[PDB]
DNA sequence: ATGGGACTTTTTGA
DNA sequence: TTCAAAAAGTCCCA
């Protein structure tokens, strides 16, 4: 339902639009919250505001109405031209309006600008000069399929694919700022670097000039929330500077009330802070320091080649329902199930380094079962199990795929084959190398190299300098962080990165073979790994000329 | 009970 | 026909 800012946050938004705003100039701020719910930035705007009136009654009552401008007018002079808000739920717009009326603690019928109503949807009749809060977050999956045709219709500039309900709220927001206005938010942190917030941040840099961006990275700023958080502070007036501060947090561990105040935290040692020019960002926001830009731009522009030119991509079996096509090893089961159809399964947690854990799990390839007579004792005993769930997925509603079917078996030779593996979330580079013909879910990524360029990059050559220091560091500037520990290991990203190929080639490969036979062998000794890992990141450090 | 850690399905638009 | 993206993740315990 309703979401619950830290009161360090809302009073950090609050102050970055309205601390030096010129109350004389124009003594009628427009103050937005379009997604309010109880009023948590609202009624802490109308404590700012009160004191600001407050402390220069006398000289607008000298330069205006005399009458007009007295301290016991402040607080209908406030709700009657100053806040507005709007929020889908009823009974927050109910409760919130009465706070704002105990504000003063009738008199005449004092009118408050609150509409209960679809913000997406409402005919905003006049722009404003502040907008903060705090948008839902909705994403594809959970978003009502009615409402998601009317966001591609109406807002196609920023929300199309697998984009987010909070893309439109961005939208909105820039669209209804006065000229010279301010807008601060506090949303996911993913559309810095996701694919799918690509059209967003096109329209964010085209629009506004963004002056801040407070970036939590994987800490917890929503107590009991699965979501990572940013700050973003935007305007509308005319400038020629167009940089940005950026505020990137150093530990993830943190908790968010070290200080009384935001700002202390920002300017401490858990922070670092840099500054990045608009005017030079590509499609793509690289938001890293002045050393990280610099390493990053030296590995660009030696690498000649990306792992997007080599090799082919394809992303894991997706079954649809895991529970029926894959089974234990030691199952019983699997007795009934002719090994023609069985192949080795592994999850995320299988992949290392270099190498791949011994499989556990099998999955029952149910698309080679010719038809329901044939091997009636596997899809009755086992598949037949959750049939009424697997005639709910989509391609079953539609009769594409038959009940005991995979949902997107994908093509069996893509996985027979040696490949390079990793997982779809992981703290660090884990390439491996697949002997084992293993197939698996979509939390792992697959890709082998095209045979034209077998000559010149081979698996041990590849998972050498993937799994080096050197390219954890380098994948993780660009990379989209999740959550505490964990980014995105993602095609639309992985297959970016770029590879080179000179001198070291063969000692950079050799020393790879050596921990790939190291970690094969039963008697492991694990140490010695490391000391050819610090061995090949001094090549691959040599080689990129860092 | 909350806060922190290990781990990751299938729905969905294109 | 069939690809790949998406954390207001999910679930557990001390
Ligand atoms: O969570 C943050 C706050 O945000 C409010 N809020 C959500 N969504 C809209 C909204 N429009 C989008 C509607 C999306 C939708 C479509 C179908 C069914 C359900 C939701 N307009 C104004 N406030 C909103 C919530 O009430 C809450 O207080
Ligand atoms: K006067
Ligand atoms: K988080």
């Amino acid at each position: 339902g309703i979401y619950y800012t830290p009161k360090i946050i809302v009073d950090y938004i609050v102050k970055k639009t309205l601390k030096n705003h010129d109350i004389i100039k124009n003594p009628y701020p427009r103050i937005l919250d379009i997604s309010c719910g109880c009023g948590n930035f609202l009624l802490e705007v109308y404590d700012i505001l009160y004191d600001l009136f407050e402390e220069n009654i006398y000289e607008l009552k000298k330069k205006y109405d005399e009458n007009y401008w007295t301290v016991d007018n402040i607080h209908r002079h406030i709700l009657n031209y100053c806040i507005y808000g709007a929020d889908i739920d009823e009974k927050a717009i109910s409760i919130l309006k009465d706070s704002l009326t105990n504000k003063k603690v009738d008199e005449s019928d004092i009118k408050i600008n609150l509409f209960c109503c679809d913000s997406l949807k409402k005919k905003w009749r006049y722009k404003f000069d502040y907008i903060v809060g705090n948008p839902p977050y909705i994403g594809h999956k959970k978003l009502e399929k009615k409402y998601k045709k009317f966001l591609l219709e109406k807002y196609s500039e920023v929300y199309k694919d697998k984009a987010d309900l909070y893309f439109c709220f961005y939208k909105k927001i820039i669209d209804i700022l006065k000229q010279g206005g301010i807008g601060s938010v506090i949303t996911p942190r993913y559309f810095l670097e996701s694919l799918s917030g690509k059209d967003l941040r096109e329209y964010i840099k085209s629009n506004v000039n963004v002056q801040e961006i407070v970036d939590f990275l994987g800490a917890n700023i929503f107590k009991n929330i699965g979501v990572s958080s940013c700050i973003l502070t935007f305007d509308k007036k005319k400038t020629k500077e167009t940089y940005i501060d950026v505020f990137k947090i150093k530990n993830e561990d943190i908790c968010i009330n070290k200080f009384e105040t935001l700002e202390e935290l920002l300017k401490s040692s858990k922070f670092e802070h840099f500054n990045i020019n608009q005017r030079l960002l590509s499609d793509e926001w690289i938001l890293v320091n002045k050393d990280d830009e610099t390493f990053y731009n030296k590995i660009q522009e030696k690498c000649k080649y990306s792992l997007e030119d080599i090799a082919i991509s394809f992303q894991g079996i997706i079954t649809g329902c895991d529970k029926a096509f894959i089974l234990s090893k030691d199952d019983v089961k699997l007795n009934l199930v002719d090994d023609k159809f069985l192949k080795c399964w592994i999850k995320s947690k299988n992949i290392n380094k270099y190498i791949v854990d011994k499989s556990e799990y099998r999955l029952i390839y149910s698309n080679d079962i010719d038809n329901e007579n044939t091997n009636k004792r596997i899809l009755d005993e086992i598949i037949g199990l959750y049939k009424t769930k697997l005639e709910n997925r989509r391609e079953c509603k539609s009769g594409i795929r038959k009940w005991y079917e995979l949902q997107w078996g994908r093509e069996k030779l893509f996985f027979e084959r040696k490949k390079i593996m990793y997982p779809y979330k992981s703290n660090e580079n884990r390439f491996a190398i697949d002997y084992d013909n293993n197939f698996s879910s979509a939390d792992v990524y697959s890709f082998f190299i095209k045979e034209e360029y077998l000559d010149k990059f081979s698996y041990e050559y590849l998972v050498g300098i993937l799994n080096s220091s050197v390219y954890d560091k380098y994948f993780k500037i660009t990379a989209k962080k999740m959550s505490k520990n964990i980014y995105d290991y993602y095609p639309n990203k992985v297959m970016k990165i770029r590879i080179f190929r000179d001198n070291n080639y063969e000692e950079i490969e050799n020393l790879s073979k050596q921990i790939i036979s190291i970690l094969l062998n039963k008697s492991i000794d694990k140490g010695k790994v490391e000391k050819l890992q610090i061995k090949m990141d001094n090549l691959i450090m040599d080689s990129l000329g860092i």
